[PDB]
């Protein structure tokens, strides 16, 4: 399989990235060098993650001891919902580029399409527990994104955790500058988003699948979750392929023409997750994972569900 999609800003964008989400700081730089070392090209990353810093280091570290060019990594960060506000959209940008050191992104996505209250807190509550939004206009913080086109900090720009009709919304924008180059949203066989996904590549929007392995770290996992590592039926199909059930589940939304970011800080794993580009899982097989779908989400992020944008009602 080609390593790289074509966006809709004319750049190429490796299908498969590292992900960084609960990184902890003290192994995240190791764990960028070891990508980076084993082929990775595409870093996912975002300044709520607390660990762009670090990030950076190895980035730079990589750069200067001459593994990679700037030009062949694909970075992505993400707005914090803090900074929605289209005075505060440089700075955060720039923020993210003086940590990961970086004089430009490939690709800056609008983390949620939920603004908070911007401070210094980025998870602002009330005394109830309930997010505090900010009014901002996502097609204002839109404009802001396009802004950073123009300024030449971002290659690409796009969105995250929009829903069909939040897609379709920024496509309708009045004096729509340039179109998102990409959607990155939840997806895996528990939730296997046919209609977001068919709707945004019907219009050159390119999808990345997000907590492809369920996440199995993520903070609030219950017992009676799925498992989506530990299903007889994907472990089934693992073994016919001779192939982890990681692997499995890195390949399906590959062959669905997305984007796909595993997390690892474990270096055999970081390595494993990249083996998948010499197996192909059967058009009977995607069926089949597909027929798994269930519309279980690690980020279900119930606290926001009374945010007016919160994306999946
Ligand atoms: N845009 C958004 O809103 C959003 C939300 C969630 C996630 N993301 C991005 O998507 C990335 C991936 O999602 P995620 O971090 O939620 O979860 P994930 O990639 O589905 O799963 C990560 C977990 O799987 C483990 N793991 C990794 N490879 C494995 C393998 N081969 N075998 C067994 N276990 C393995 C990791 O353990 P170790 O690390 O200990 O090896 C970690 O516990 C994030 O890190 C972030 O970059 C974005
Ligand atoms: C939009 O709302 C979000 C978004 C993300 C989070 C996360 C984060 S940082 N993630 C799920 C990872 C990510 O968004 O990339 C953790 C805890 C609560 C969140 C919330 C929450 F609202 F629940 F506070």
């Amino acid at each position: 399989m080609a390593s790289r999609i074509l966006l809709n800003n004319g750049a190429k964008m490796p299908i498969l990235g590292l992900g960084t989400w609960k990184s902890p700081p003290g192994q995240v730089t190791e764990a960028v060098k070891v990508a980076i070392d084993v082929g990775y090209r595409h870093i996912d990353c975002a300044h709520v993650y607390q660990n762009e810093n670090e990030v950076g280091v190895a980035i730079q570290e990589k750069l200067r001891e001459q593994v990679v060019k700037r030009e062949e990594l694909f970075i992505v960060s993400k707005l914090w919902c803090t900074y929605h506000e289209k005075g505060l959209v440089k700075g955060a940008c720039q923020k993210t580029l003086s940590d990961l050191k970086l004089d430009y992104l490939d690709l800056y996505l609008i983390h949620w399409p939920t603004g908070f209250k911007p401070g210094k807190e980025f998870f602002p509550l009330d005394e109830s527990g309930n997010v505090v939004p900010s009014d901002t206009n996502i097609l204002d913080t839109w404009a802001a994104m396009e802004e950073l086109v123009d300024e030449g900090l971002v290659k690409a720009i796009g969105i995250s955790n929009f829903n069909h009709l939040q897609v379709e919304m920024i496509l309708n924008k009045p004096g729509l500058k340039y179109k998102p180059a990409v959607n990155q949203i939840e997806c895996h066989p528990y939730l296997t988003q046919e209609k977001l996904i068919q709707y945004c590549q019907s219009k050159g929007i390119v999808v990345t699948a997000y907590s492809p392995l369920g996440s199995p770290d993520r903070p609030w996992a219950k017992p009676e979750d799925p498992s989506l590592l530990e299903d007889p039926r994907i472990k089934a199909i693992a073994a016919k392929h001779n192939k982890t059930t990681a692997q499995v589940l890195i390949r399906f939304p590959m062959q669905r023409n997305l984007v796909v970011i595993p997390k690892s800080v474990t270096p055999e794993r970081i390595a494993e997750n990249f083996k998948v580009f010499d197996f192909e899982l059967s058009s009977q097989d995607m069926t089949t994972l597909l027929s798994y779908n269930r519309n279980w989400r690690v980020c279900a992020l119930l606290s926001c569900t009374s945010h007016k944008d919160y994306p999946f009602h």
